[PDB]
RNA sequence: AUUUCAAAGAAUCAUUCUUUUUAAAAUCCGAUUUUGUUACUUUGAGUAAAUUAGAGUGUUCAAAGCAAACAGUUAAAGCAU
């Protein structure tokens, strides 16, 4: 039937909401989208919560391909329409696939960066963020020998007024799939 | 310049030392175990003694030596049948 079109593989609650939204979002077609969201098919989905204990985090995991070619080009109405239909925050993720330096494989004349960790991480941290774009990265080392990543965002999403919430929303996500404190904020 | 960052536990005085797990392929019965070359570095192996450093040992002491020690005015003791 219709969610095993859109549904990657046999599934839980979450999962079956997501695919059921999206294809609604889909069937009625009177927003300002073109062809709609129709070629989008969902890995994964992740409930997460943040430092505040209420409004809570989805995330969605998406096909490489399916995320570069359809996701890329609408993103912000289309996760405006799954923060409409699931009253929670939603971030969308691309997976890349990541090779240790020596390990070798079947494919390729030696590992491509492409599938290096740091160009990953780097990555999944534009997807995160997305709405926005980065402004620029620092790095401080604390005297814990812990290290806090300091991610700066631009400036166009500082007028809606998620702002503190997603920014919130999006260090949780970044800890979650990889294992780092990261801070978010915009400049004055 | 650049291609794998980290996270959790126990010991100990408040630091230190130690263990666990965290990508991907092949392989072995949803679980189990392999993955560039070389330098470098760690352990090891196999190394003549004398010499040399060095442990043991009151050559009268020391330089030395490679020995010695013990009980017994003459037997006890041990263990051998």
């Amino acid at each position: 039937a219709v969610q095993k079109r859109v549904l990657k593989s046999n599934p839980s609650d979450l999962e079956k909401e997501i695919a059921q939204c999206l294809l609604d979002i889909e069937l009625s077609s009177s927003s300002d989208i073109k062809t709609d969201a129709k070629e989008i098919k969902l890995l994964s989905c992740d409930l997460i919560e943040v430092e505040k204990l209420k409004k809570k985090t989805i995330l969605i995991y998406i096909p490489y391909k399916i995320y570069t070619t359809y996701v890329r080009k609408i993103q912000r109405k289309l996760i405006n329409e799954l923060e409409k239909k699931t009253k929670k925050y939603v971030v969308l993720v691309a997976k890349r696939t990541i090779l240790k330096g020596k390990q070798k494989n079947k494919s390729f004349k030696i590992i491509p960066r492409s599938r290096t960790l740091t160009s990953v991480y780097d990555s999944i941290l534009e997807d995160i963020v997305s709405p926005s774009e980065i402004i620029g990265k620092r790095i401080s080392m604390k005297a814990d020998g812990k290290r806090v990543f300091k991610i700066m965002l631009d400036s166009k999403e500082r007028q809606r007024d998620n702002i503190e919430e997603k920014l919130i929303s999006f260090a949780a996500v970044y800890k979650k799939i990889t294992r780092r404190d990261a801070v978010f904020s915009l400049p004055p």
